[PDB]
């Protein structure tokens, strides 16, 4: 109705507020701050110097290896945000697995926009800010994976999304009909199209100096799901030539069945 669609977006935008213990709100507040500066990582000497406060393999299997605990955090997170999400807890457990599992890493690169500037991005909870000078200067292909995503997000911030429209995509992005494997594909239909038209809705309402907002979201939805692709294959790469280089169960088991 009218009334309908403030009870969708609400309980959508509190779940997020809730379950993302980082959000961009939080994230500009530090890369501004002071309430105790990030510390930074922009060579060797600071990321040991980090690690030390914040195993013995080589740097860049470190790094892939705390990137892979970031993610598992995010999973977590975006599980109980989708929990929240109105009629996902209805769904049938087959079908939220389906949808979390196909759906995570577009949600976390799409919110990982978030943390970055064009200089570095937020690590350790906030408290560190590693350089993407930095992450450039990794062997190949470890310098590989930050890079795009840097690309990606400056163009994603360029929108100037703010949390509550952010959490409006999100929840978009987890709520997918395509999705292989859906049992009740018309609920979850029903689902995504209401999500979807509050979104659009909010935009116009949230950003009255840019009407074309909501289009241009949408092509970053499928900028994403090709970037995931690209990054899905990287880390098979890495995982099959580098022997230190190890994927965690739960990632391991989620890229499984994504393709
Ligand atoms: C390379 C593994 O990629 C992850 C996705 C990912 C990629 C980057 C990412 O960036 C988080 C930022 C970050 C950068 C460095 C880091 O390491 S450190 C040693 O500086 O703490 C920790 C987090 C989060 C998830 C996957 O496939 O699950
Ligand atoms: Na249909």
């Amino acid at each position: 109705e009218t009334a309908d669609l403030k009870s969708l977006a609400k309980r959508i935008y509190e779940a997020y507020l809730k379950n993302f213990n980082m959000n961009k709100v939080k994230a500009r507040v530090i890369l501004s701050g002071s309430n105790n500066p990030p510390f930074v990582i922009h060579d060797m000497e600071t990321l040991c110097m980090a690690e030390k406060t914040l195993q013995n393999k080589e740097a860049e299997v470190r790094i892939f290896h705390c990137c892979q605990c970031t993610s598992v955090e995010t999973v977590t997170e975006l599980t109980e945000f989708a929990k929240a999400i109105p009629g996902f807890a209805n769904l049938d457990l087959n079908d939220q697995v389906t949808l979390l599992k196909y759906g995570v890493y577009e949600a976390i690169f799409a919110m990982l926009s978030s943390v970055m500037n064009k200089d570095g991005m937020l690590v350790a909870y906030g408290n560190g800010f590693i350089t993407r000078e930095f992450l450039k200067s990794l062997r190949k292909p470890f310098c590989d994976i930050m890079e795009p995503k840097f690309d990606f997000a400056m163009k994603f911030n360029a929108l100037e999304l703010d949390d509550s429209d952010i959490s409006l995509f999100v929840a978009a992005i987890i709520c997918c009909g395509d999705r292989p494997g859906l049992l009740n594909v018309g609920h979850i239909e029903k689902m995504q199209e209401g999500i979807v038209h509050v979104l659009r809705l909010h935009l116009q309402s949230n950003h009255p100096d840019d009407i074309f907002l909501f289009p241009k979201l949408l092509q970053k939805m499928a900028d994403l799901r090709q970037l995931v692709t690209e990054h899905a294959q990287l880390v098979q790469i890495i995982k099959k030539t580098e022997s230190d280089a190890a994927l965690h169960p739960l990632l391991q088991e989620i890229y499984r069945d994504m393709y």
